[PDB]
């Protein structure tokens, strides 16, 4: 029989009305810049797929960020490049300034605009109620834009949000896990970082959509307003679902899997237990009360739903009373 199919409730067929070239990233021909324009200054770190450097563009004297891609999962390289080009200029989307071949690695190196970020661990401790609202609204601008352009980010988390708090400026970065949304398409569930993974990923439901990003944003919101980092603190991908079930309850979880004719991994049988849905007030205390309001709680509740179809869209989120106090 198999799982019941799903489609996005918004921007469903945006890519089908595009030229093939827009989404067929495999056919994309990279336009290469000159590597000698960029002088590496220091290494900022490296992940699974790349090494990241602060650099200078010696032609304009500007600071840039250079991500030198490792020679692996090369399908991702043209996918990221194409998405960055498609989204360039969009609200709060990081700007790809250049693509060059690194002489040492012989691999593509992506050159981005510099953004003056502060450690989210340090920064979130300082955010006022107003600032959480403000920056949430800025993230939503980015998400509604990429979703409208037929793209899901799939790795929304604090590390992928660069905030210049001095200039009240925000950019959504690291589009290397991003994909084009095509209705009916089955996607890899091995995306997002543990604490930000949606229930759809955790129960191995492949026919997911933009709404994945909205769960991830809800996890961010919960962590900020409740000052609990992370909000859902799983030991592994299985315990992650259990942590979610302890807040949202097991009956709505079983209703979700029943709706999509999904079968839980049988290892959950002995660890999931039975849990009531909690009221969001359970998580409020003297130290976080100033960040919590009825509006915040209602908005959070509408993001953190098991059913990906039930979650607020980015545009719906922007309509929420929580943002009425934020100056437009
Ligand atoms: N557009 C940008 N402007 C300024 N700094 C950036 C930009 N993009 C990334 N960085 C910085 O570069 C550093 C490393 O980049 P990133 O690609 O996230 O590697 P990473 O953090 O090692 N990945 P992981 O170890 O898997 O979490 C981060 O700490 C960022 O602060």
């Amino acid at each position: 029989s198999g799982p019941v199919p799903s489609r996005a409730r918004v921007y469903t067929d945006v890519n089908t009305h595009r030229p093939r070239e827009y989404w067929d990233y495999e056919s994309h021909v990279v336009e290469w810049g000159n590597q000698d324009d960029y002088q590496l200054v220091r290494k900022l770190g490296r992940g699974k797929y790349s090494e990241v450097f602060e650099a200078i563009n010696i032609t304009n004297n500007e600071k840039v960020v250079v991500k030198i891609l490792k020679p692996v999962k090369k399908k991702k390289i043209k996918r990221e490049i194409k998405i960055l080009e498609n989204l360039r200029g969009g609200p709060n989307i990081i700007t790809l300034a250049d693509i060059v071949k690194d002489p040492v690695s012989r691999t593509p190196a992506l050159v981005f605009e510099h953004v003056n970020n502060t450690d989210f661990k340090q920064l979130y401790q300082t955010l006022t109620d107003y600032d959480i609202r403000f920056y949430m609204y800025e993230i939503l601008k980015a998400l509604d834009y990429c979703h409208s352009m037929g793209i899901m980010h799939r790795d929304v988390k604090p590390h992928n949000v660069m905030i210049d708090h001095e200039h009240r400026k925000l950019r959504l970065i690291d589009w290397g896990l991003a994909e084009f949304y095509h209705p009916g398409q089955e996607y890899n569930v091995r995306v997002a970082s543990r604490y930000f993974k949606g229930p759809e990923l955790l129960v191995d439901y492949q026919m997911y959509d933009y709404s994945l990003d909205m769960w991830s944003l809800g996890c961010m919101l919960a962590s900020m307003i409740f000052r609990k980092e992370p909000f859902f603190h799983g030991h592994d991908n299985y315990d992650q679902l259990v942590r979610i079930a302890k807040v949202l309850g097991t009956e709505d979880l079983y209703d979700y899997i029943d709706k999509y004719n999904i079968e839980l991994d049988p290892r959950f049988n002995d660890i999931l237990g039975r849990h009531s849905r909690k009221r969001w007030e359970r998580f409020v205390h003297s130290e976080n009360q100033h960040l919590v309001s009825p509006e915040a709680l209602d908005f959070l509740d509408k993001l953190l739903r098991y059913d990906h179809q039930s979650r607020l869209t980015a545009r719906e989120a922007m309509e929420h009373p929580y943002f009425y106090t934020v100056v437009k």
